[PDB]
């Protein structure tokens, strides 16, 4: 039977956190048809590493930044390749799905991806969105500890996911966020947050700042060169996660966040992330932006956004935020945590967007040929810029006030014009990347 | 300790299998100084799924088309993306791998090629290389039996890698393909050349010609739907093994060569091979050859070479091309079996090569950007016509007489003046992969 929550229907004013422009007439019909066609035709995933379809991501981050039916139209065109066919759906399986053992016995396969979403498409239409979120994620059932594991997978991209969907209350959205979720292939992240919560829970571990945790991370060697560069998408299974979890695990249980400390935590780990795209620079070269780090603040604006839901407990809300941070260690070691510098984001002199205000570095990502990284960073660091008001730089918040600008018009001024391959640095700490990299 | 097999140099005119017109003076000189650089500097191995380094596959391609000195240096300067730097030697390592219980253990890991590439230099040094490949590939010790498996690994990139070695005579370039071998991740191919190989000897399976094997695996709906599109390069390990070892094991144990039949065996699995390449095309589309499908007809030519060697038994290299023929099977299934008609390559006009002869064509591939697959897939069919020579087509030979040329203008009319990506198609049975593809 044709479900209500299948359809994928924006209205309403609401346009986005961060946004500025309202997108002129005709946008939102073109955004409503074209987010449809990507629920209905096709797959979350395009290839077994590194293949997450960023169409949905593309389409709400330009629709937010004011963008028209034309450049929406563009997002789509960009990201053809990100589009291949939606998996047959087992109805058996769908049914079975119901069994939570079942449930459990199904995930990290990433051809589940269709029978996960009719199955939370289904109980979506029974429970509505927020109880079937909070039943799958927050609950502390088995099946609920995995998926919240999950949700961190493959550099955020389930966060992510689910984020769009909760930010725009799009149950649809909301049910592809939970079928990525169960879906996504094992990076050996769940015992990661396990270690590092029991510790972090026990007593014994005095908390400390995170940008603290950054140099530990770069200045302990096991941790440090525990991913090789050849491991690529799986530097973190095979590499900090194969020779170094119970070791990184015990400096992410220093990261704590106490019952009043949410907002802080939240300008805490999304200054930490900003430090690590700005301050990864090297002597002589042009300014690239990790990849990797990127999307540490592209996903930053998504606990900002779960912050800020009734639905959910403050004790929730603190968890996702404690464990994003300290997943954002693992992603720093495994770029080789690169040494980091206030300097480069504070010196940057911006080159194509030099004097351009956010509402015309938004106008100028609408229209740049890319897969929708650069419309979600630059998004991101706006409303970072808004949660992190009246936030200064010190000692643990190394990036703040004029930064956040500074940083997207270097996201912007390091991307635009180059072919998608040539866009963001795979790994900043490997000195070979570097050779590949423009001198000044 | 440096070693004398850590040199490759190639000198004698010997100019490769398939070779028509000399390079002009300095190739040779250019060639030395390339294929040493690429020996000392770079890893065999750049990403952890279709990594393969086929920098020495194009400089020898290029070499033996009669490419000057600058065609070379396109050849090589085209494969920077395939070089990254070689991994530093574990000399306690490399004392262990005498060790067959240890030299088994550390196989079928990416990151130790530069460990066994240490010991086969070493090994080679002191028996040469004719007694060290008899050794560790057909002395049928445990060692040798996972070693023979490994050969055909990753669309059978370690039997080009060793058989450019064995062509050139050039002991550190066998060092680089026994390296290669023992270093190549495993797909779970060796227990479907176990169970093959078993139920062929068993006396209970009627022999049967390859192109009836090709039609079983497309019309056995298991076999031929085990591979997914999106599985990509993990379709043989996740899909056609993981789904189907048993099934097509079956099919491919039907493929028998009689102890006269070694020539007749390599004519029939080339002209299989090239009959999938030219007879997979679509109603209305402009003509495109399979990736995968190029890789069974660019290692034909080291089974000619191999067939050739005076210091390999007959039997071993019968098994060579049964083992071959037996996984091209299997290469088959994880492009989704596609359709094969005689009438593509027999109507097939050439565009670009029109009225182009071998030499023209040579000359056409050599100065053609690319990353030595047009190279390699021209030579094996040039060679393959010799091989082939008088033999005409027939109910169990698919291709041959003017079939193998017209092969040949169809990959240089299809993949010339595109970039990389877009060059050969990702498995032809996927109907999917046609909506990305020119119209007629
Ligand atoms: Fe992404
Ligand atoms: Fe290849």
């Amino acid at each position: 039977t044709v479900l209500a929550t299948s359809r994928l229907h924006i209205e309403g004013d609401f346009r986005g956190y961060g946004s500025l422009d309202k997108s002129p007439p005709g946008a939102l019909e073109t955004l409503n048809r074209l987010m449809q066609n990507n629920h209905d035709e096709f797959d979350m995933f395009w290839r077994p590493d590194a293949g997450h379809n960023h169409t949905a991501h593309s389409l709400l981050s330009v629709y937010a930044l004011g963008g028209s039916s034309a450049d929406l139209e563009r997002a789509y065109r960009d990201d053809d390749p990100h589009q291949v066919p939606i998996g047959a759906v087992d109805h058996s399986v769908v049914a079975s799905l119901k069994d939570p053992r079942i449930f459990i016995h199904r995930m990290q396969r990433l051809d589940q991806y269709s029978n996960y979403l009719r199955f939370f498409e289904e109980r979506i239409e029974a429970r509505g969105w927020k109880a079937v979120v909070v039943e799958y994620l927050f609950s502390r059932s088995d099946a609920a500890e995995a998926m919240l594991g999950q949700l961190f997978e493959g550099a955020y991209h389930p966060l992510i996911q689910l984020g769009f969907g909760i930010e725009f209350e799009l149950p649809g959205l909301v049910a592809e966020g939970l079928a990525h979720c169960a879906a996504h292939d094992a990076a050996n992240i769940i015992p990661f947050f396990q270690k590092a919560e029991k510790l972090a829970k026990s007593g014994s571990v005095a908390p400390a700042p995170l940008v603290e945790l950054y140099k530990e991370v770069r200045d302990t060697e096991k941790i440090r060169l525990a991913a090789k560069m050849t491991q690529g998408p799986v530097r973190v299974r095979d590499g900090v996660m194969g020779e170094a979890q119970d070791d990184i695990a015990a400096v992410a249980a220093k990261f704590q966040v106490g019952p009043d400390g949410l907002k802080q935590a939240i300008i805490e780990t999304t200054s930490c992330a900003a430090y690590s795209c700005g301050g990864a620079q090297r002597p002589g070269k042009v300014a690239k932006v990790d990849f990797f780090f990127m999307h540490m603040v592209t996903s930053s604006i998504f606990l900002s956004i779960l912050a800020r839901q009734d639905w959910l407990e403050t004790e929730d809300k603190i968890r996702l935020v404690e464990w994003k941070g300290r997943l954002d260690l693992v992603w720093y070691a495994a770029s080789s945590a690169p040494a980091l510098d206030r300097k480069w984001l504070e010196q940057y002199q911006p080159t194509l967007s030099a004097g351009m205000d956010w509402r015309a570095l938004y106008r100028a990502v609408t229209v740049e040929p890319d897969d929708g990284h650069l419309a979600k960073i630059v998004r991101s660091l706006k409303w970072a810029e808004e949660e992190a008001k009246g936030v200064e730089t010190s000692e643990t918040i190394p990036v703040a006030g004029s930064g956040w600008f500074k940083l997207a018009q270097m996201a912007y001024d390091s991307t635009a014009h180059l072919p998608i391959p040539a866009k963001w640095i795979m790994g900043a700490g490997y000195d070979f990347l570097w050779t590949r990299v423009d001198s000044l």
